[PDB]
């Protein structure tokens, strides 16, 4: 990797070090400190509102689901730490996220959205991206979608597993 | 003019020999303006992986038909190949006559227009796109060539669209 | 504005059609509605920011008065427009900032707090700023005074009182 | 700093050395000779203006008040270091400035008001300008009040004393001086 | 040589290494593994043509009255390395190549068709050509045809023969 | 074609014009001029050689079936055109080649053999090229040996023969 | 002449248009104003310094003398309006220049002393120049001294005079007379 | 001195090295020869060309007026060393120059005059200059008369003298 | 012919129009008036020159001598037509060439001697030339001698002799 | 010379190296081969042309004058190493120049007549071009004449000596002198 590169799916990923909100406290969190495991990430348009998060709702209660059997699950939004802890932090009348299960990472100059070719430059938010990680740094697995429509976390979680698997074994299971 | 196709944005247009019902015919993606399109790209004219994924790939065609939808595959494969890969049986690794149109890149512009292509190897990916009726690329799936992807996350996530675009409304949540 | 620029006294304000939560409801406002009158222009803090209980209440308390005076501030932030709406719902005696009486800009693609220079980019903050810009869209009083101070409200409408005056008649006051 | 940076806050303070009228005779001031301790950099339009001369007299008042403060005071102008010295060396009432107890600077050669960013280019003048610098050379404040308005030297004074709270402290104080 | 350039006569050949299908077995087989001897050096273009390639069959079952005279044959296309290896177990019946001696090297990216210059880079394929490569790696030879017939067997033959008895004895 | 383009299978002619020897004079003859028959141009390496003459020869002697086919054979070289012409004077017992029936260009400034690309600069001469003309202006057919070893009488006659059928037929 | 270029002898003089101090009041003075007429362009490095420079007075006397045979001076300096038009106020015998018959210009932002070659651009003044430009603005005459000695106003009159002579005649004089 | 710059006031002195003309016989001149004295650098139009008998004579007939406070002269212009010669031999009383106790600096492909920027790039002449260049070759005064008008020996000289001693005091001078 | 070239035999030497030393007095002399006849342009090192004045009474003395074939001579070089002209004033015993019979040209500014191709920019001076010019503005013949040999005068027009047979005229 | 002048008086003689019709055989020539001598080089434009060969003859049949001084003589024309071949290996009478007591350089890739500029580039032939050389490889005399007319031989030699014994001396000749 250098740096001036867009994530491309086969080749090393941007690493970052970020603030972090994890289980209501601020935290460094960089992508050396998960490497050793896949690091799936997953992005939003907007904080504090609607669109109806079913998919982060999704990964963040089935966050257990991911982490046994082998995966780490990271949010982002282009927000400061504040917003999001704040937005954990708050109830559900107040148009809170409740705490989640999965750490979240604020990126506040940009530089994550920009690296995997996700942001909108023009409304300064991000397309629906689902990004794959694996213990060398490569990116294995890519889905966008338009911000009308959500994500499927049990798609993404056993082609998670496959992949696993079939890096160790080499094989892939027939049809 | 690198085009590099992206989520939101119009699709690229190309034009490629393609094989429709064992017969060469011309495809653009100008024929289906006013109707959605998923192009899937897969590695191998003749790969050694798996037969009978495939035989299920290529037996979905009514399934986007229902909800509006036209299914492609491309590879960077030539035209010839991919006709000869559906006039072997599957017994051998084939495939047979088929419904689904298969798309030559061999010249590379579409592949490497829509970034799934490996430009030292010259072979496709696991690409995925859909397209809207009007042009808009709503979806992108891309796996690493191993594995397969998923016809029912194809069939899913264009009806969301069905919907959602077709309403014309925000939806409660 | 060349595309290009930064900010600069004189020569006319960077215009903007943006967003923005005026008492609660996304308005579309934008710099060339205000034409005829002047308009001060402040930046805040992010949101859910650390601050006491007075210094922010008073340029709420002060809001109604550039209404009064013959003027309309902008609270303005790097913030999102819903982060904001957050942060004004949320009543003080939990720790929000409760209602204000100005509209709250959303800058959230950083274009108003990059016209002026304000962003490190870093950070993706903003730093504090009062921009007096006459009906005619010449910034004329430039202020950058740093993260940590109050926004002296007496400074501010001195500035729209006196400014206007000598703008409005011509002449100015010696001393 | 960088040969040609227009000045910017949190950066180091563009360097100048430059000829200045001092206690009505001449000696150089840089950035350099000031160190850690203060530096209120202020600009003045012309030199006989007709503009009220009282905006200057209250800052020699101020002076001190920067000074108990560990702060310095300084004034600049593209007016030349005879235009500058000829405008203190006549008394306060007879329509100049008469002597003052802060330090003035000669920008004939017109390098600060650039380097600065408090520059009209076509007038050759300076604008009221107002730096305030920090014992590192950082740039905390900046603050242009147009040519129509002078400063206010109480709002100024609560700036260097409360940066130096800041500073000190390492901590933001959001009521608190 | 520069990289970048194209074949060119009485020049170094332009250096490649690609994967080739071997009697069903994958194998690369670069390029320096020939040094010492001719090596011949043709492209097919994509495959699956009406027209009856009968000539190829001719080198294939002639491959031991040339190999004696010391050449490697070699032929190329823009295929994948499956996909040759799908025609080439593709009985020749039903319009598959069946039988071969020779390595078929499957060059998709088309550095091989690109390097040599025999290449439509807006049909991904090659013309026919023949480069015939002596034992120091240089080009001795361009033979380019077009593509509604195709190439001759015993020209090949009398042209390397031609430069065998020439660069062994140095009379022409 | 461009100018400053080499020549190719499927592509344009580049036009030139030059001086050469038609039957024992001098004649400026253009490509642009055998428009509508197949022309047949070749390239041989020195004026006064020793391989080339029987050679040269074949075709040279072959005139009659190339004209009945509706073709026109041309060689050339970087020769001086004085050079050609005392050669076709020299008799081939003492001679290099006797007189002979086919046109031959010689491009002195060497800026023929360079469009076409069949010229090695640094020697200056030319390798035996073979380029069939179609009435279109394009080349269907090319052939580039090295110096010891001539191309075949029968290879083009037989091509030339080939390509018209296909051309009027299918 | 075009923006950028430096001020040469027997090229169109760049034109100039500048605040300047005229009799106690603000007048901004430009070149096309004066067509017609020679124009005496003088250069003086700064204004309220010692050593009474003389070279001024004596382009005012012989400002008197110029109009007298159909020329006009033109002083400047970098100075501001506001040091200049003080020290045109100021009486002579405190250390000022008194009152002057001659347009003084301002060139505060350094406009015409790059033009015209004069400037300093690291002490930002202006060297002592002598331009004669004509009707047709063109300059026949270069005088450039260091800033320390001042210019022999006598000089200046006898070329003028002269170069208006030669112009009516058309040809060169081999022995100057007066 | 950096190569291009023509001249300048208070700027060093354009290094030249050309052969002259010196009571008739060739000699280089270098200005490093006269490093420790004043220098003078006066341009004549031409050898042979028609001008006052008197005012030629006078100007080449003061060097001991240079000497006494210890000053070279130099005349020059673009002519050929030999033309200048023949014109330093032809006897002034048959309408030339005659001989003369300065030496003449020729220089015929004319890279003097335009290191000094008196060459006229039409004509291959010089306009009427003279130059003052002190112990150390700096320049300290610059005259470029038109062809028209002569020099004066006392204008000339007088800010010679002025300039060897204001140099030499080393102390303000009064009013 | 460009604006920027040297000079070149068939390129058509550059014209000029520059002042001229004619038979004592100064006249306007181009390469133009002259269009209709050979001329002979020709550089000597100097003037008032310490070196070989008979050759150089020898050379003036010929121009008759071209206009019987019709042939004009000029000569040039980088001495001012002020100091070029005072050279034919002056007797021998002052070291003067004398007054004489063919034009002399004066290229102070360098313009002619730069152009041609013969000016050296160090030394200021050109080399001695020797250039054959047509009535149709083509350059026929140059010759330059380093500066230790004059011309020949029959080197000179000897060629222009030949030049004025070989255009038949009839 | 820097590769990539053009043949100019008084500066290095570029260095070539060529192919040669010598004598009835092949052989290479270079500049390089004779330092210590001067060398006269002539171009002619090409093998059997019928203008009369007499220049040719000219300098050959006298190449012994152009030696006993020290001299050697060159020709040169764009004609390949066959051509100047089978134009050596005609008699006078029948158009060739027979056999050839100078050595003949053959330049069919131009390299010479590119270097000195006397190549005529649309047509690949050559002016009749004389250059005179020295032993220190340097360009002390050109001559270019048109394809119409020859070089006389005696002429260049008259300028062949006197630069040989000027250099010896160090010292011009005013007037000259057989």
């Amino acid at each position: 990797y250098f740096q001036g590169m867009v994530a491309e799916v086969q080749k090393q990923a941007p690493p970052f070090k970020k603030t972090a909100v994890v289980d209501g406290i601020f935290e460094e969190i960089s992508l050396e400190k998960y490497k050793g495991k896949y690091v799936v990430l997953a992005f939003v348009p907007l904080a504090f509102s609607f669109v109806c998060p079913t998919e982060i709702v999704a990964f963040s209660d089935a966050a257990k689901k991911f982490e046994d059997q082998g995966a780490q699950v990271l949010f982002a939004s282009t927000d400061s730490e504040y917003s999001l802890l704040a937005w954990t932090n708050l109830p559900r009348k107040d148009g809170g996220l409740g705490p989640v299960k999965v750490p979240l990472l604020a990126d506040k100059n940009h530089s994550l959205s920009r690296d995997y070719g996700v942001l909108i430059e023009k409304e300064g938010i991000a397309l629906r991206g689902l990004f794959i990680i694996d213990p060398k740094g490569i990116i294995r697995h890519i889905t966008i979608n338009d911000l009308s429509v959500g994500r499927n976390v049990n798609e993404a979680l056993r082609l998670v597993e496959g992949f696993q698997w079939t890096d160790k074994n080499g094989t892939v299971l027939p049809c």
